[PDB]
């Protein structure tokens, strides 16, 4: 086993969250079995209970566990799947061993924070570290640990001491620290004064660092590093700087021209890990893979334009995994991606009467949008905008995708304007109405990684083709609502056919609308399972049908 | 009782199951009541829980016993049944005789793998070796025992042991051993050191050869011979040449060229063995048919052309006995044989889609083919292309024969495209739809030889002419599901005539259809029970029918 | 995780058992956590089924699991609790695989020995060393291997080879090999022959060995050495000999005077193993107990007899756990032992019509014994003489144990001689005679370490104050049939008190006679949970009363 911990930072806003999801990356182009652990010092639990609006969206692991967003940042650039004991926290580390007294098991001791609860954090990183996370239950080679918070605080406290005992309760040249540091630019000069007061307090907390990652505005210049260098104890090679680049899939290839590969190698002496020439060539092939999609984003200029449309469009991080996953369908389509950000709400008719600027900025967006995506919002007040943009999406033959809400709101907009119900409704908001036209009904939570079965006609349905006509389909699911299922022998017989249902046949979770370019509902969450090399098949389909080349696309799928 | 054990091998893909299923043919034609035992190192019980992509095709015994493939070589050219006991193997002999301990038979002593278990695999080839093989219930007067891997390895390791002591437990001149071996060639010269670095080993963990069976690419030079005879202890007419020849069924008269019989009949005494003149004028006679059939394999040109339709076809191995069926059925007809591999799923019309090269290449394949075969395979995923080629097969009036899964996808083709259920399915792949159009039922396993009887109006059919007319037919079953029997009486309205059944009536075995040249579904497998000299009645139906000349093969089974 | 595994030899009888033994007590004094695995070759899955005439004593663990004898070994020197999983054998590893097989596991594809099975071997070692051993649930520093059989077998095939990959699988300076091998003397020179013709095999078979433990029977001549160190790769400081010295619990001490942990501190870099104070000061400490316990029997001479009477004692190793506690017991009291072998069927008066000498040499060393001991025998054709030496051992005062068969054969002894039933009888013998007097019944198997708690009113017991006083003894347990519970409230009337019972009190466990120096029963086997520096309560006991000065004994207890 090794460890690399990614850590530090004068400031907690400072965007340690690449430089490990990019360490990562770089050690799994060496063919390790790579994993990695999130410390959070928050105090929650786990993220369920925590809204969109507080620190974006509410991510989903195949267990079920509603997490931090940090876990699917290392999902998608290590294809890993994580577990919700990846995600350490303040509150489950307290709540654990506080449960665990009233169980008895420390003997009827003191449970001091000293000596025992920071055996605990090393205990669950030795535990998590050896849990699989590949296609093989194979064991990990090395684990990225990225603390939370800043090494000098008081949420930090217990885990950057744990953290000095597991630089030997687990054996230096198994471990290593990366600190993450801040060098601010005023009136032209470079300031390593911040880095050099984080330094200081990271050796009084008793780690001793290995690489300085400066977050500065600018290239550092060369005095700087070596002044750097110089109240850190780092050698000058190793003072890496981090700065800005076209996007955020090129940070690996400055880390890999900043020797951070033949560093690790050396400092963690990996060349005494035991690799198969099926890791290391798998290695050096995905390393040519981030070669290829981050040369074929240099020169990619053929715009995408794709309509996101729902509420609370300002809190851009509610739908940072519905983002990410566009970003990746439009990198392997070759187009480069512009989103149009339609909040759902003003393109209601009613908006016309508060402020007409919005409602003719709204539609002019959606309009001018080459697909449309419906994200899986939450709450229900901006749903009659979100009915709108399904209305326009199926009239207009525009290429749109519904993801979990989008689903449902696919068969409201149906329902009210192909089928003729206009009192139809979801169920979801209009509920002790009691009326007889319900879109949906409650089934009191479903959550994690679930099997989709395909109905059995659907060989036409483009659905099926994008996720390689395979019968059965493993995704991630958040829904307490699902379709009213007596209403889906009306909308199979008028053309809104159910390609993919639940194992029991009663759910239905796949829709697919005959005679029209690409126009889908999914009620599982296609966003969470997209990989930056293997883009979510349902946003596949959507970023081509909106490029052009649908087809072609179905081709580099099925060959 | 004689032994031959043909061994050995530089590397174990070198075809040691040819000198096997070759030295035991030559000594039938002596007259010799001739069995064969394999022995395979590999740790698996039976061949039933390996697929037919691991190492080809999944066998069948009378017993229902799931087999090695090199049990079926020797069943084919020595005419012989086996016994799922034939197959020795590191997981039959090690489960034995450790369950054997449980069961307390060593009287607590301990249970070395030296002495004890060495003593049950020498007490299993003698049990094994004294079964019945031919029509009659008399016992083998010569057995050829086939030692897979190879001599000088850890899986070997007990077999080598146990055939020392057998070479004395067993009298020497009751027992003789034949090494195959590598002559590789580099530069234009023949290289005889691994041969003798596998003589080294051979009388190092203690048997002793008297054949050295070379698979050079080559004739050995005089002076090859001469080399190999100086460092293994054999004379230079011992060291047989085994290349290769215009196909398989010559091998056996190529080592009659190179005094095998002579000298085997000397070093194992064959002259001592009792035989009547009804053992040896059928052993001459049979010598003739083989004589005969090579002659007219030397100069048959007129060629058939039979597509077989499958998933899989990469995998030729998957399929070996039904290629080697076709192969004797040809060699009677006296039409040389090409196959047709038509990979299935690419006549679906999806495949137009992904690659048209792929649709138009299958199509080509399968409308280029003189007669069709649907060849009992496995899993479902190819069933579309497998159901087109009957469709196909019944309009444009080709010859067909359906082999297990084939009489099932001709009875779902029938029901679709004569009776007029678009919607029925195979109940083997479709089955959580609950759909009333149910073409097959789920009947857990029925393996091994059953008897099917003919019903009673079948005088016309001709698959009841092929099989002599006679009443009852015994055959080697695998099939969980089964046609649903309340169709039956709609398909015996239709045309489409179950020529036979199980003993019950319950089950449906056979189906001819009326007005068609030849269109067969046979629900047992007829490749299994083919011999080289007898060919199995619905193959020699389907090679006669695509060759022309189907009455005058119904003459020469019928006088 | 650190191994060193113990290996090698000419000849199977060399005894690999005490280097390994006394190679992981050197270790411990380092004040690692170590652990030991055991590997025989032979095909049993547990000794239970072998009786003690077939290599020795059947030994039980705290599972229940009747194992090798060679775990003893190392429970005793390491103060270790070993678990049924630590003895790897042919008969284990085969039934797991091949029932592994049947479960379907490896995916149909073929189970070959090599690559699978070697697999599952490097696995198992690779669970079983994590599995926790000390008086904590700490995992190991370092494990022992012991490679039973040689390096050069065909049973030991399997072994040789999966160590050979986890010689890598896990790192090289993770392991380390030593030789066991055999230097024969002829004439008056030292033979080096068979040892470098099991180093060309040991290269050959692929580990490469650190240490090369010659038994020959001398001192190993320094030319001797130069030229072991010549043919084999290892320096002459490496060569370690290993011959006879006055007593086995000596030979650590040899090993160390031998370099051998200066060697293997380096060879595996065990500096780099984290230690607490805790760990090492105990280290040291335990070098110390045992620096002093070999100098107490470097100058103990006052004798003690102790007379074991039971069947088959020419096959000493029937009892070697009886044999090694009274060794503990002996060394503890610094007392020097003489054990008096009394076959007990020569006692019984029948024997006097057969040979005399037998009757008055059993009885003369009956009689000349300082104490007596009936040794939990099996089968019951002795049972009259192990009676008469209870009856002897009541009446004329001396000192006893009866351990398992010893306290039932008491209890049969105290009926017919005490409480005045001259026809009551083992029921473990006598049973389908159906009287009333039965001593015993059948209660159908109870094995493994279990619960004895003290009767209230023990507290005179001498017994109960060799244990320390405490209300529960956990000790080691094997028997079919124990006293019949109806006859209790006699015996406790007449001074034979039941000190100890079972949890449920309805089965007796320990007995202590009123009135008698030393006269105990345990129905358990106080031999198996002995330890070199922690002798088994009840064998401290007699040995002690044996010796005199049983009152000092309990104060250095209770102290
Ligand atoms: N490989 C990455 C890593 C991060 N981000 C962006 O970074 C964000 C949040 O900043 P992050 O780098 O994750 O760290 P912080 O939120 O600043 O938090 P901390 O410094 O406490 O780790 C999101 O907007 C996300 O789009 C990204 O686009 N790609
Ligand atoms: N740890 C330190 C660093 C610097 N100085 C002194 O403080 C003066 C002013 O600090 P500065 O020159 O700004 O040093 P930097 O570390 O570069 O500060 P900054 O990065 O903010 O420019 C220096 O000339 C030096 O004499 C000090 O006392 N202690
Ligand atoms: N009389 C024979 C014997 C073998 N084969 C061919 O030989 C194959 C496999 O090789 P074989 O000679 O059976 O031996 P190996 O598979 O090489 O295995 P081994 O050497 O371990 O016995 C099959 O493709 C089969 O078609 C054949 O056509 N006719
Ligand atoms: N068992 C043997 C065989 C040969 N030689 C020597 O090795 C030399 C080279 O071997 P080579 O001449 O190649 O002998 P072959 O056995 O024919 O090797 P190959 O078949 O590969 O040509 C020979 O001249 C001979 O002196 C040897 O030492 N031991
Ligand atoms: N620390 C030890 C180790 C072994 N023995 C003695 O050694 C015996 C058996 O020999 P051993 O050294 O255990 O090995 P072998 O039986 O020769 O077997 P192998 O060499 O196959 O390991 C028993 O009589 C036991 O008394 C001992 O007294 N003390
Ligand atoms: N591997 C070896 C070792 C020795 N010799 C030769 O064999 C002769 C006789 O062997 P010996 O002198 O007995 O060597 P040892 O290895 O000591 O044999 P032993 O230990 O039995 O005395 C030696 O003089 C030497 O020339 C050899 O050919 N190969
Ligand atoms: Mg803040
Ligand atoms: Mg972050
Ligand atoms: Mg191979
Ligand atoms: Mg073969
Ligand atoms: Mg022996
Ligand atoms: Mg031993």
């Amino acid at each position: 086993m090794k460890y690399v911990v990614v850590s530090g930072g004068v400031i907690s806003g400072i965007g340690k969250g690449v430089l490990a999801s990019s360490t990562g990356m770089l050690l799994k182009t060496l063919g390790l079995k790579v994993t990695s652990i999130k410390i959070d010092p928050y105090m929650n639990i786990d993220a369920g209970t925590m809204s969109p609006l507080e620190h974006g969206e509410c991510f989903v692991l195949d267990d079920g566990g509603e997490t931090d967003l940090d876990l699917g940042n290392y999902e998608r650039y290590l294809g890993i799947t994580l577990s919700r004991d990846h995600n350490i926290t303040t509150g489950k580390i307290y709540s654990h061993v506080i449960s665990r007294e009233r169980r008895g098991d420390y003997l009827g001791k003191t449970v001091q924070i000293v000596p025992h609860l920071t055996n605990a954090i090393q205990d669950w990183i030795q535990r998590v570290s050896k849990i699989p996370v590949d296609d093989t239950g194979l064991e990990p080679d090395v684990c990225i640990i990225e603390l939370g918070g800043t090494v000098g605080d008081i949420e930090s406290a217990p885990f950057v001491e744990a953290l000095r005992q597991f630089q030997f309760e687990v054996g230096r040249e198994n471990f290593a620290l990366i600190h993450v540091s801040l060098v601010p630019v005023i009136h032209g000069e470079q300031k390593t004064k911040p880095t050099q007061a984080a330094i200081k307090d990271l050796r009084s907390l008793g780690l001793i660092p290995d690489m300085i990652a400066c977050r500065c505005s600018e290239e550092l210049n060369r005095s700087t590093i070596d002044k750097i260098a110089m109240f850190c104890h780092v050698g000058p090679e190793q003072v890496v700087n981090v700065h800005d680049v076209n996007s955020t899939y090129h940070v690996p290839l400055l880390l890999l021209k900043q020797h951070m590969i033949d560093y690790l190698h050396s400092r963690l002496k990996l060349g005494e890990v035991p690799l198969t020439l099926e890791d290391k060539e798998r290695g050096s092939q995905l390393l040519t893979n981030w070669e290829n999609m981050t040369k074929n984003l240099d020169d990619s200029d053929d715009v995408v334009k794709i309509a996101l449309v729902g509420k609370y469009t300002n809190l851009k991080d509610s739908y940072l995994s519905v983002t990410k996953s566009l970003e990746h369908a439009s990198m392997k389509c070759r187009r480069q991606l512009e989103i149009l950000w339609v909040e759902a709400s003003n393109l209601e008719p009613e908006t016309q009467e508060v402020d007409k600027n919005k409602f003719h900025d709204s539609w002019n967006k959606l309009s001018s949008a080459d697909g449309i995506l419906v994200p899986g919002g939450f709450g229900t007040r901006g749903i009659e905008g979100m009915i709108l943009a399904a209305k326009w999406a199926r009239e207009s033959g525009v290429p749109f995708l519904g993801v979990c809400l989008g689903l449902q709101v696919a068969a409201i907009e149906f329902a009210r304007n192909v089928i003729g119900r206009p009192n139809s409704s979801s169920t979801e908001f209009l509920d002790e109405t009691l009326l007889a036209p319900e879109d949906q009904v409650v089934i009191t939570m479903r959550l994690g990684l679930r099997p989709t079965i395909f109905q059995p006609n659907s060989e036409w349905s483009n659905i099926r083709k994008l996720y390689g006509e395979v019968n059965e389909v493993h995704e991630r699911h958040r829904h307490r609502y699902e379709i009213n299922p007596k209403i889906v022998n009306d909308m199979e017989s008028r053309g809104f056919i159910f390609v993919g249902k639940d194992e029991t046949g009663q759910r239905c979770e796949i829709f697919e609308l005959k005679g029209h370019p690409y126009y889908v509902g999914t009620q599982y969450h296609p966003e969470y399972t997209s990989k930056v090399l293997e883009p979510s098949r349902p946003f596949w389909g959507l970023v081509a049908a909106a490029s052009g080349t649908l087809g072609e696309v179905i081709k580099d799928i099925n060959l």
